């Protein structure tokens, strides 16, 4: 019996934590009972060590799944090999293997916080929340990192765990934090997770706009309308001025652009004619899209909010559009399409308009003869509407044209499906939405008759469903692995062997388990009112997360709350992209989503209440229910006049995540209150003009009487009639549904924070209102910053005492100064996981071998002497040291020298030949090194040296940035000792006394250029030369230093050379307190672009790094450091350890002029001491 006998998918993906599960389809002509063994294979070393298997009986004419166990979660990206093995009771019926893409998204995490903007002074509450594939909670231990945008690790938590997979934590900002982006990273399991906060200075907004304008616009439409909604949080309309910039985007024109001042109330409407279009199409062949800006200003405060909107221009006034089209060509079925033709402003189609017929032109090309046919076809009122037109079964291209009323659209479908016995069958979905437990239906059409069909479901990289239906149509039921996108793939096997396949993608919308509603006891509310928040969910024993904020928090254009759009950003996450074969007749359509397939189927009268709390998170709530399936959480309404936006998540062991459909909005207001149009800081002794607006929103005019109580903190510039206070009182009158506004000049005398309080009164109602400032003092601000090693590597010395002393200027603005102290027991470095994406295979040109090759070398040096270095990614460097020496003996000529082309070129580098030699001396220690190859190019440079010790270059250097570095011969003689100084490991008579005089003589006539004077530098401090310490010496007063930063600027990368050389150079005479400035200037360099810049720098910077790490190279640190003097009354100790060596540890100490501490370090290891001062000039 000859014929097809079995058919065995698996993916080629794998997963940590997702079964790999294969299926197995048993046909006619095979055996009983087949036993499939699975087995995965992990590469490693050369080594195959069997990780996972499972085995099954399967019986004929069956189609059932072989799953796997599931990876754990601790594995990383090495070689998978998945073998499938059919076996009979006597015989092997099929063996064999492939490899397997591996996949580092595991788990999902989501971190929620408050808000995304944050003031200085304020806290930072957040919640980790830790899900699984199937969005089940995970308990885990996991590590919390804050970081400011300096990278600086200010806050940790280490091996937190997690209740229902739930940490909620709090984080206190300084007074004076740095300002931008932070980080919180979450270290779980081996990967880390980031979610970047700002924190600047910014004052809430108090009311949006809202632009609602048509997407697109015709060239003949005789006006554009649009709509401008200027609204508050608390829900009352915003009278007010609106300018209106109509720009063309047009970059050939000039900057045209139509403007439009009026008034809005509320809402407004706006059109432009052709009369003010006509500045846009003679800016503008086919036209680009337009900027419609709107600038809001409130009439009362003069407060601006402005918004911008894109609109596109078409030529034409209807567009019509498609969907619902197969991309790939099936010959002798029928082709299904959607139409909607709609007009350019969105609006609905005429009557008129519906008795003109579309026009569709199909034509189907065996790409070289076509066919031609013109279709009618009419309109419905929804302009939705579906064509379907049979396909000639010679067609190879289709060519789709629509056109009505003059409006054209094209396409074409160039994908053939050939099939030898010309058998093809199509799968179509008839749901356009499709959600989880909802059954979707499935129509199978051919142009023949059907067999059983058998149908395979693959989501996520996992064939998650299989089985056969009998029928041409069948209803499936989907799952919440099925999400985001599903293949459907449909096949069945004819008599001569032929698989016939068709795969439908279609997306699946997430619904969710668990449900979570939140409802508020009144919808309009007043200040200091007790209400309550009432939380119904699904499901008991269920822990719930509640966030219930401030309006203008969400109108602050940036939120980190988890809502449905992270979650549907993390399913498309999940989804992962696919690869080629050799495609015999259906391959491709099986590897559409990662499938890889084994068969053999293919052959032959009262005080009013002081509204003092004003905060911007109301809630921030975290509960666990227990036994009730609801809670009414009792809460007192806070005194700003918003809207609170209340928003949660549930998460249940049975369910899962949770999440709320829409967020509930509670009104705090009142008719009659008042604002104070604040500004976020003020300078002290400036006298600024606050603005306190009565809003007054009874149905009467009101006179107010506006009362600002006395405090010595500040000043009232005018007068009032008593003597008791100056400007005491004012008098306005504010009419109804409106506001007021008054002046108060105010002058502050005080630093910090300080409170107003404003008392209007009116026969009608009343409000009392106290605001913080934050008034800062005046000047120029100036920071000063002095860094100190404690070195305590030595097992001889225990305790080191230092002294730090700063003096103020005498021109210091008082109370402006600020004194901080930080200690840190270990440098910022480069991230690990960027780094390892530099390493790389060497290739090319011997220029681009060395490109490819020595920062690999670096890089392996530091990680070797920082002790962070993986054993699969030490053998691969190992491997790529090997090949790239290989690859670098390949261009050696007969004279020992180095070139690009090796004998092709004419003469040989001196400087390539120093770099080959550097090169092969650092990786000495790592691969073997032949000596007579660094013999020959020893007496190959030492014949290249004149009488003077001076250096020549006879050779080229084809890539810029290698020879970038200076070709003066001054730095080729530097460059060339530099490189040859480290032969002193294989013998020690190296004879370059000539050149280090000839180097010291051209320090000693003085030099004006600066990669040479740190290369002389390092020359000399290398050797140990007399004259290095007056060229490092030197070379410190020429660097810049600001903010604790020490740098050199060239005024036409050879910035980070020489920061490293000088570094070095430091080191090298034992320098090292002072090295580091410098070395937080490499540590700053590097961070916005992950590893570092281009290869010659690069190489010297890692160098520096691990020189460093060399030398404090003690794994064991218990470093206690005390800080006593006249500016501490009190001793103040940090703790570092091993677990805590990045953490940036700060502390405030008080005003005492000069400011003096004593820090004595007790233990092992080395720590760095900092000391910052803050002061402000006049
Ligand atoms: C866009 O706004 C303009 C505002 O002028 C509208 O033009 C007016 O339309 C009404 C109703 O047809 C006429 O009675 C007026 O005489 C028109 N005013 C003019 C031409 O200045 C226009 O209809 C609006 N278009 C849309 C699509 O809303
Ligand atoms: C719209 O175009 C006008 C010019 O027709 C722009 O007005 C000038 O703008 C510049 C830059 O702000 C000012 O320096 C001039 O004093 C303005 N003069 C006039 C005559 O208005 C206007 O700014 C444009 N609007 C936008 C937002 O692009
Ligand atoms: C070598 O680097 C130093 C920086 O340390 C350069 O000196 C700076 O020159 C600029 C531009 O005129 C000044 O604004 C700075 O004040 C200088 N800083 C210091 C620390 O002196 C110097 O010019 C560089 N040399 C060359 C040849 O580029
Ligand atoms: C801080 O360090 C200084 C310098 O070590 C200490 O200086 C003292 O100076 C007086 C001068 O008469 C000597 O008599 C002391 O013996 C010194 N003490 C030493 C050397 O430790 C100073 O006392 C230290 N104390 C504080 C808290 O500032
Ligand atoms: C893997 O199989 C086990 C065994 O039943 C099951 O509990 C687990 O949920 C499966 N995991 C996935 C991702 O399907
Ligand atoms: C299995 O491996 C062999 C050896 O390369 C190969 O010839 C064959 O095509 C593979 N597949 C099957 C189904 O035997
Ligand atoms: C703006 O146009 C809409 C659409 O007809 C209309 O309902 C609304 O009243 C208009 N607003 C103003 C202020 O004219
Ligand atoms: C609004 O205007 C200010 C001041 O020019 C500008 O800083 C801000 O970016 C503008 N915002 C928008 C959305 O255009
Ligand atoms: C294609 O559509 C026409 C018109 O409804 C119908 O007569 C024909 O049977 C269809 N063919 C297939 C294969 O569905
Ligand atoms: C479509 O309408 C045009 C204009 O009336 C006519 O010339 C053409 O023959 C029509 N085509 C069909 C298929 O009815
Ligand atoms: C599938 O349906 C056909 C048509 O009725 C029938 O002949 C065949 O036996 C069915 N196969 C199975 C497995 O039910």
């Amino acid at each position: 019996a000859p014929g097809p006998r079995f058919l065995v998918t698996a993916p080629g993906i794998i997963r940590p934590g997702g079964n790999v599960t294969i299926g197995v389809e048993l046909l006619e002509h095979c055996p009983s009972q087949v036993t499939v063994k699975a087995e995965l294979l992990k590469t490693a070393s050369n080594l195959t060590v069997s990780v996972l298997e499972a085995e099954g009986v399967f019986e004929k004419g069956s189609f059932k799944t072989l799953t796997l166990p599931s990876l754990p979660l601790n594995s990383a990206d090495e070689i998978y090999e998945l073998r499938v093995t059919g076996r009979t009771q006597d015989e092997i019926l099929f063996s064999n293997s492939t490899r397997l893409s591996f996949e580092t998204k595991r788990i999902s995490v989501f971190i929620q916080t408050d808000k995304a903007l944050y003031k200085p002074k304020q806290e930072v509450k957040f919640r980790i929340v830790t899900l699984f594939s199937d969005f089940k909670p995970y308990k885990t231990s996991l590590n919390i990192l804050i970081k400011d945008p300096k990278s600086n690790l200010i806050q940790q938590w280490l091996s937190q765990q997690s209740d229902l997979g739930v940490i909620s934590k709090t984080f206190q900002l300084s007074s004076h934090p740095i300002l931008g982006d932070w980080s919180i990273q979450v270290q779980v399991n081996d990967q880390t997770y980031y979610q970047s906060f700002q924190v600047s200075e910014y004052v809430l907004p108090k009311f949006e706009v809202t632009l609602q304008t048509p997407l697109y616009c015709s060239m003949n439409s005789k006006h554009l309308n649009g709509t401008i909604t200027a609204k508050y949080t608390y829900g009352k309309p915003v009278k007010g001025d609106v300018t209106l910039t109509f720009l063309p985007l047009s970059f050939w024109g000039k900057k045209k652009n139509i403007t439009k001042t009026f008034k809005i109330n509320g809402s407004a409407n706006f059109s432009f004619n052709d009369e003010e279009m006509k500045n846009v199409m003679d800016s503008s062949s086919s036209p680009g899209p337009v900027e419609i800006l709107t600038t809001v200003t409130e009439s009362v405060t003069g407060i601006s909010r402005n918004v911008s909107t894109n609109v596109f221009f078409k030529q034409h006034d209807y567009i019509i559009e498609f969907f619902d089209y197969t991309t790939v060509l099936k010959p002798s079925l029928n082709f299904t399409a959607t139409v909607k033709v709609t007009r350019a402003d969105g609006n609905q189609l005429t009557l008129e308009e519906r008795r003109n017929n579309v026009v569709i032109t199909v034509t189907q090309r065996n790409y070289k003869m076509e066919a031609v046919q013109k279709i009618n076809y009419t309109v419905p009122q929804s302009g939705t509407f579906k064509i379907e037109f049979p396909i000639l079964e010679d067609s190879s291209e289709l060519q789709l044209k629509a056109y009505f009323l003059g409006s054209k659209s094209s396409m074409a479908v160039h994908s053939l499906f050939k099939s030898p016995s010309k058998t093809y069958i199509q799968l179509k979905t008839r749901d356009e939405n499709i959600k989880v437990g909802s059954p979707f239906e499935l129509v199978v059409s051919g142009n023949k008759r059907l067999k059983e069909l058998s149908y395979m479901v693959v989501s996520r990289g996992q064939l998650v469903a299989v089985g056969k239906q009998n029928s041409t149509m069948f209803s499936l039921t989907p799952e919440n692995s099925w999400t985001p996108k599903a293949c459907v793939i449909v096949y069945y096997i004819e008599d001569d062997g032929e698989i016939i396949s068709d795969v439908l993608k279609i997306p699946v919308q997430l619904v969710f388990k668990n449900k979570i509603k939140l409802y508020w006891s009144k919808v309009k509310a007043e200040p200091s009112e007790k209400v309550s928040l009432r939380i119904s969910v699904t499901q008991p024993d269920s822990i719930v997360g509640i966030v219930a904020v401030d309006k203008s928090v969400n109108l602050m254009n940036a939120s980190n709350d988890i809502t449905m759009e992270n979650v549907v950003h993390e399913l498309e996450l999940y989804n992962t992209g696919y690869y080629l074969g050799m495609f015999m007749n259906s391959f491709a359509v099986f590897q559409e989503c990662g499938l890889w397939v084994l068969t053999d189927a293919n052959l032959t009268g009262s005080s009013p209440h002081v509204r003092k709390h004003f905060p911007e998170t109301w809630i921030w709530l975290d509960t666990n229910m227990g036994y009730r399936i609801y809670q009414e959480f009792e809460v007192t309404v806070p005194d700003s006049i918003t809207s609170w936006v209340a928003t949660g998540f549930v998460i249940s062991e049975d369910l899962g995540l949770g999440l709320t459909t829409t967020p509930v909005e509670l009104q705090a207001f009142q008719p009659f209150f008042i604002f104070l149009n604040l500004p976020y800081s003020v300078i002290r002794g400036e006298e600024f003009a606050l603005e306190i607006t009565i809003f007054n929103y009874l149905k009467d005019a009101t006179e107010v009487k506006v009362i600002i109580e006395k405090s010595d903190k500040f000043d009232i510039l005018m007068t009032s009639n008593e003597i008791n206070a100056t400007g005491h009182q004012q008098t306005l009158l504010v009419p109804s549904e409106d506001g007021a506004t008054v002046l108060f000049p105010i002058r502050p005398t005080h630093l910090g924070e300080i409170p107003i309080t404003v008392t209007a009164l009116s026969p009608t109602a009343s409000d009392a209102v106290t605001q913080m400032i934050l008034v800062k003092a005046e000047g120029i601000e100036k920071s000063y910053s002095q860094s100190i090693l404690l070195d305590l590597t030595d097992n001889r010395l225990q305790s080191t005492l230092k002294t730090l002393s700063f003096s103020f200027p005498p021109n210091t603005v008082t109370g402006s100064e600020r004194v901080q102290i930080t200690a840190i027991g270990d440098v910022l470095g480069p991230s690990i996981n960027g780094l390892a994406s530099l390493i790389r295979m060497p290739y090319g040109c011997g220029e681009q071998n060395m490109i490819n090759f020595a920062p690999n070398i670096y890089i392996l040096d530091y990680l070797t002497k920082k002790k962070q270095l993986t054993d699969n990614l030490k053998e691969k460097a190992l491997s790529f040291m090997r090949q790239g020496y290989q690859r670098e003996l390949l261009y050696q000529r007969e004279d020992g020298s180095f070139s690009a082309f090796g004998n092709y070129d004419p003469s040989g580098s001196t400087w390539l030949s120093a770099f080959v030699l550097r090169c092969f001396l650092e990786a000495d220690p790592y691969i073997d090194i032949d000596q007579n190859v660094l013999h020959r190019t020893y007496t190959w440079l030492k014949g290249h040296q004149k009488s003077n010790g001076e250096f020549w270059d006879p050779g080229r250097v084809i890539h810029s940035e290698l020879q970038g570095g200076n070709k003066s011969p001054v730095t080729l003689t530097a460059y060339i000792v530099t490189s040859l100084l480290g032969y002193r490991k294989y013998q020690p008579n190296i004879d370059v006394q000539e050149s280090i005089h000839f180097l010291e003589s051209e320090f000693s006539r003085g030099i004006s250029d600066n990669y040479t004077l740190a290369l002389i530098t390092y020359a000399l401090s290398s050797v140990g030369s007399p004259k290095a310490k007056e060229a490092l010496n030197m070379l410190t007063w020429r660097a810049e230093q600001e903010g604790g930063m020490q740098f050199w600027v060239s005024s036409e990368s050879l910035d980070i050379e020489v920061a490293a050389y000088a570094l070095l150079s430091h080191f090298l005479q034992f320098q090292t307190s002072e090295g580091i400035p410098i070395m937080r200037w490499l540590s700053r360099q590097r961070n916005s672009l992950g590893g570092f810049a281009s290869t010659q720098d690069t190489t010297v910077a890692l160098k520096a790094l691990s020189e460093f790490a060399a030398l404090m190279n003690t794994e064991r640190t218990n470093i206690q450091v005390t800080v006593t003097g006249p500016s501490s009354p009190s001793p103040v100790k940090f703790l570092i350890d091993t677990h805590n060596r990045l953490l940036l540890q700060t502390a405030e100490l008080a005003v005492v002029q000069p400011t003096a501490v004593n820090i004595s370090a007790n233990g092992f290891g080395f720590a760095i001491c900092q000391l910052n001062v803050v002061y402000n000039v006049k």
